[PDB]
């Protein structure tokens, strides 16, 4: 049973996928602490997006389970009879979770507390973090992306999934010969506009792009849409995330009756501000709740914000240095070796960072027996499952295996890069393992992943439904 397997995970690993790859693979049960499978376990390697199970863990062991974000509204002082302000601050600290509707409900508030004319300008205040939008490494030509998007402490997220500092781009057919419509969403105003797309003959070629062409704030829309197209969505970044909740805050507020005279931009709450008037809050769920968008999805933004928010809580400097020592500390405070271990952000976007499988699993060890373990582990894809918020990443992947249902792993992508790393819970003993490839030049090689994923399932003791 312990040597047939070893012998199983050989030939799963024998792969002609896997020509020219390191892999990184690891198994050990938990109970215990056998090593039930070692191979390459000292390796380090690009971890893409199992950077994440690191950056969460820190985040829970700094902020807490119970953690929370606010955004605050503030004038230098109280309206009047009038109901008038000069100057007004939306300050955000950091919330991922910020939603438009967050945006009109503040909104109301400083309607309900009596503002009726902001006299001078509004501004937008991300100050809690510094203005540093990007990691080095990250690629120029990758900006135009969600996963890419610029980082802040004040940033809208849309929708369910908490997709923070981008905007919806819809682009509609309209007849033969004519452009097509693009309607840029929230950005609307905001981000330039450079429509170039046409509406192509019924059935013909669609071919139609959509790209923030780099260092501008402009949606260019070239290419062609079939008549017959049914409207394309995409998510696309915009420069500066607080300029754009600056500017649909603007929008929240005259829709709540309050006429903002001035100017939209950014600027902090100066200092010469006496007592400042904070006329409307808002609140995030809590860190645990935010952890499940965050994981199942592989929340870029989400990770780095809470990197600038450990560098806030440790050092009061929301910041990458300073989140990322952060994080190293949080880590070793754990129990955790981190040796083998180099930190370049929280996302693994970054190609500065590198893993080991040992470490990795090293890691899912201390996390399954601190405090905070159902809340870490709730966070996790589970294998096969088909409902988006549960099955996560992994909804698609491993359905009617024994896998199914049961195990609950990260996982990590790009080019040259894949990963699995997660927990197989047994009527045996819970096993915990890591699996990392580099190297591989054709697709990613998820057929081999899944496989492993399965057998250590059947040897935990479990059948696919059927
Ligand atoms: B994880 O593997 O999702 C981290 N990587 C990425 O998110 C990613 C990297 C490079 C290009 C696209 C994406 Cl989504
Ligand atoms: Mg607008
Ligand atoms: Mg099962």
């Amino acid at each position: 049973r312990l040597t047939e397997l070893r012998e199983d995970i050989d030939a799963i690993l024998e792969d002609p996928a896997l020509e020219g790859a390191v892999s990184g693979v690891v198994v050990v049960d938990t109970a215990t602490g056998e090593e039930l499978y070692s191979r390459d376990g000292g390796e380090q390697l690009l971890p893409a997006s199992n950077m994440k199970l690191f950056t969460a863990a820190a985040a829970l062991e700094v902020l807490g389970a119970d953690h929370s974000f606010g955004t605050e509204v503030a004038a230098e002082s109280a309206p009047g009879r009038r109901g008038e302000v000069q100057d007004l601050y939306l300050v955000g600290r950091g919330d991922p979770t910020l939603s438009a509707e967050d945006l009109d409900a503040m909104a109301a508030e400083v309607a309900a507390s009596g503002v009726r004319t902001v006299r001078g300008d509004l501004y937008a205040d991300d100050t809690w973090f510094d203005s540093e939008r990007l990691v080095d490494d990250w690629w120029p030509e990758d900006e135009p992306y969600a996963y890419s998007a610029q980082i802040s402490a004040l940033t809208v997220a849309h929708g369910e999934r908490f997709d923070t500092g981008v905007t919806e781009v819809s682009v509609t057919p309209a007849a033969e010969g004519e452009p097509a419509d693009v309607d840029l969403g929230a950005a609307e105003g905001y981000a330039e506009l450079d429509n170039r797309a046409v509406t192509g003959a019924a059935g013909s070629a669609n071919t139609l792009v959509i790209d923030r062409p780099v260092g501008t704030n402009t949606i260019a829309v070239t290419g062609s849409l079939p008549a017959d197209a049914a409207p394309v969505t995409a998510l696309r970044t915009v420069d500066e995330p607080a300029a754009l909740a600056g500017h649909l805050f603007e929008e929240a507020l005259e829709s709540n009756g309050v006429t903002v005279k001035g100017d939209v931009g950014l600027g902090g709450v100066p200092a010469d501000w006496q007592d400042a008037e904070v006329l409307a809050d808002h609140t995030s769920a809590e860190l645990s709740e935010i952890l499940v968008p965050f994981m199942k999805f592989s929340n870029n933004g989400h990770a780095e914000m809470l990197v600038k928010s450990i560098g806030q809580e440790t050092a009061g400097a929301g910041t990458w240095d300073a989140g990322l020592v952060g994080v190293e500390e949080a880590l070793s405070g754990l129990g955790v070796d981190t040796a083998g271990l180099v930190l370049n952000d929280g996302s693994g976007l970054s190609r500065g960072n590198l893993v080991t499988a040992d470490t990795v699993v090293d890691l899912l060890g201390q996390a399954g027996s601190a405090p905070w373990a159902q809340t870490w582990s709730a966070s996790l894809p589970v294998a096969g499952e088909s409902d988006p918020f549960v099955g996560g990443t992994l909804a698609n992947r491993m359905r009617g295996t024994a896998a199914e249902g049961v195990v609950e792993a990260k996982t990590g992508t790009m080019s040259g890069v894949s990963a699995l790393s997660g927990y197989v819970p047994g009527p045996e003993g819970e096993l915990a393992f890591s699996i990392v490839n580099n190297g591989h030049s054709g697709p990613a090689p998820l057929a081999v992943q899944d496989a492993i994923a399965v057998r250590l399932a059947e040897y935990a003791g479990h059948q696919a439904p059927e």
